[PDB]
């Protein structure tokens, strides 16, 4: 009844701790949500181990006593730019004429026993699709009659020592790391539906340094990507252009910010504080979202170029490459005015603002597109 699972990510802006109790309908329950602004870690990653520390304590702390419990052990989530993922393919004898559990693993760890890069190390095996003797698009073989049989896996890879650092705070915490899961995979588990999985979709958590990207079609994970460039360089392209603190930058842009200039009206003004002991700068709404748009399209063509780029190799291969659920933005810098019509015109998809679905209890605090990772940590425990 009370076995619960605690997500916790250590984010660029962020540190978010939620402790969920899974429920006997798959859903579940958010029982306590604690939270701390990112401290102790630049645009690499720790650069102060005692100060990360602090504020991870923080998040937990504030998650332990929300939900009246003692937390023990995470899932902790793991991103960076060197995640990479690969496209395997295993084939194993259907013995005894029917499929046994054991043939789904080992045709799973046939796939997966290909040559890994140096300095490389496997952290997500993916199943995607079986096929048993010309009968493909198979997700739950076991049971089935054939001979042969082909699996298709992904790979989700990442370096030996990219997450050192963050597994150390948290065990500094007194608390152990149950798995390390990439965010993106995480994020895909709270915003994306079974049914968008199968029309065909992408997922894009877009936080404050990383942008967490994985595309599903047919029913199946076929791509995965870290981009290293998110909220943190629209805020330095507001300081840079009005020659602005960067802390007043990123005030700036969460309450007057918009990714589209087209909707802004023309005499909203805002007041900025300058650089150097100089005066305030007042400038235009309308003009600061003409500085904010042509930076969120840059970044989402560089996510629109490598679902093309995943396009064509799909559609080579025969495999579902159509995205006809469209796209789902979520994460903490998904939430700008604006947005949803602004990565219209650079997709031509339908594209949509995602939140955690399949949680009760605490969702006016978990419902949020920056919890999606934290959240979905949960759901991926919870198996
Ligand atoms: N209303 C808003 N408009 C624009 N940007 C916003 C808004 N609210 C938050 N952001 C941006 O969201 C970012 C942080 O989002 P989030 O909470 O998802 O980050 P994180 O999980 O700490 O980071 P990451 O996922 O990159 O590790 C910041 O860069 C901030 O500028
Ligand atoms: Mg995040
Ligand atoms: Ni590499
Ligand atoms: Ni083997
Ligand atoms: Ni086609």
């Amino acid at each position: 009844d009370r076995k619960l699972v605690v997500g916790l990510e250590i984010g660029t802006a962020k540190v978010a701790a939620l402790v969920g109790e899974v429920l006997p309908d798959g859903m579940v329950n958010i029982i306590g949500v604690g939270s701390c602004p990112s401290r102790g870690m630049d645009k690499g990653g720790v650069n102060d181990l005692e100060s990360v520390v602090k504020c991870v304590q923080r998040a937990i702390d504030q998650a332990e006593l929300m939900a009246d419990c003692q937390i023990s052990s995470v899932y902790l989530a793991l991103s960076g730019k060197h995640i990479s993922c690969q496209n395997e393919i295993g084939m194993v004898p259907i013995s005894e004429e029917e499929v046994t559990q054991e043939d789904v693993e080992n045709v799973v760890h046939t796939a997966k026993s290909v040559r890994v890069r140096d300095e490389h190390r496997v952290l997500h095996v993916i199943p995607q699709e079986y096929a048993i003797d010309y009968q493909e698009g198979i997700k739950n073989p076991v049971g089935l009659s054939g001979v042969r049989m082909q699996a298709k896996v992904h790979l989700i890879t990442c370096h030996n020592d990219m997450a050192k650092n963050i597994v150390k705070a948290v065990e500094r915490c007194g608390l152990k790391v149950d798995q390390l899961i990439f965010a993106g995979l995480a994020s895909s588990y709270s915003v994306l539906t079974e049914d968008e999985r199968e029309l065909g979709v992408c997922v894009v958590d877009i936080g404050g340094g990383t942008m967490d990207i994985a595309v599903y079609t047919g029913g199946a994970l076929r791509h995965t990507k870290v981009i290293p460039y998110a909220g943190n360089v629209v805020t330095s392209d507001i300081a840079y252009a009005f020659g602005t603190p960067p802390s007043d930058a990123e005030a700036i842009k969460v309450r007057h910010g918009c990714a589209l200039g087209s909707i802004v009206g023309k005499d909203e003004s805002v007041e900025v504080p300058s650089v150097g002991g100089r005066p305030p700068r007042s400038l235009q709404r309308q003009t600061l979202a003409e500085v904010i748009e042509p930076r969120y399209t840059e970044l989402l063509n560089l996510v629109n170029e490598e679902i093309l780029q995943l396009q064509e190799k799909l559609r080579q291969q025969g495999v579902k490459h159509h995205l006809a659920a469209g796209i789902v933005l979520t994460g903490g810098a998904a939430q700008i005015e604006g947005l949803a019509a602004c990565a219209q015109r650079v997709f031509h998809t339908q594209v949509r603002i995602g939140a955690p679905l399949n949680i009760t209890g605490l969702t006016d605090y978990a419902q949020e597109p920056y919890y999606s990772t934290a959240v979905g940590l949960l759901h991926y425990g919870k198996e």
